[PDB]
Formats: C-alpha cells, structure tokens, sequence
C-alpha cells in the first residue's frame, strides 16, 4: 500500500506514535518519507547482507527473520515479510521497540540525515487528525 502522508499521520497517531519517547508524529511522517516514499512494500538491500523492510526500512540483521541473514537476531519476534502489509501495526511496534534503544530516532539513518533539526511538523500540517 502507498499512503497518502495525511491518511498516515492518522494511522501512525492512532497506534499511539505521537510524541512516543517524546518524539512528535511529524518526525515519524518524515522518516517513512524518506525510507519508503510511504509504501508498505519497500524492500532495499545492505552491503552486510541484510535488507531492509517496510515502511519504516527496519533491518533484518536485528530486528527481524528474512531466513536469509545469518546472525539475524530477530528482536521484535517476527517474520519481515510481516512488515510489508497494508496494515502497518507490525512495523508501528516494531519501530517502538527500535527507538527505545537508546540511539532514539538516529537508529534511521534518513531521519538523521533529512528530518533531524528541520521544521517537522510541516508533515502533518493540513492534517485532520
Ligand atoms: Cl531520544
Ligand atoms: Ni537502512
């Protein structure tokens, strides 16, 4: 599935990603931006083997089994492909585990590099929500 940035920011709000680890919607909107163009079936390869999955690029080397990287330590206890559907409350709790890590939102290396230190809330602005 392919979001509209509006129609996300209502999804990601209501599985209670607004200010989580005190890091407001529109920087969750930004991330997803930048790692997936809002679609659910992203899927992109890492010079280590592993690829990352979904909406929010979450990486198999820790996070999830794609039964392709070896060492995977499948943190959030499920299959990647999981994080690939329309309904995105797998990679929403995944990424909660994520940026509770202790690197909050540096773990996505778009966010640090696109999102950090920019006016944000432009992402959800025109929003009903
Ligand atoms: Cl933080
Ligand atoms: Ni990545």
């Amino acid at each position: 599935k392919v979001f509209g940035r509006c129609e996300l920011a209502a999804a990601m709000k209501r599985h209670g990603l607004d200010n989580y680890r005190g890091y407001s919607l529109g920087n969750w909107v930004c991330a997803a931006k930048f790692e997936s163009n809002f679609n659910t079936q992203a899927t992109n390869r890492n010079t280590d083997g592993s690829t990352d999955y979904g909406i929010l690029q979450i990486n198999s080397r820790w996070w999830c089994n794609d039964g392709r990287t070896p060492g995977s330590r499948n943190l959030c206890n499920i299959p990647c492909s999981a994080l690939l559907s329309s309904d995105i409350t797998a990679s929403v709790n995944c990424a909660k585990k994520i940026v509770s890590d202790g690197n909050g939102m540096n773990a996505w290396v778009a966010w640090r590099n696109r999102c950090k230190g920019t006016d944000v809330q432009a992402w959800i602005r025109g929003c009903r929500l």
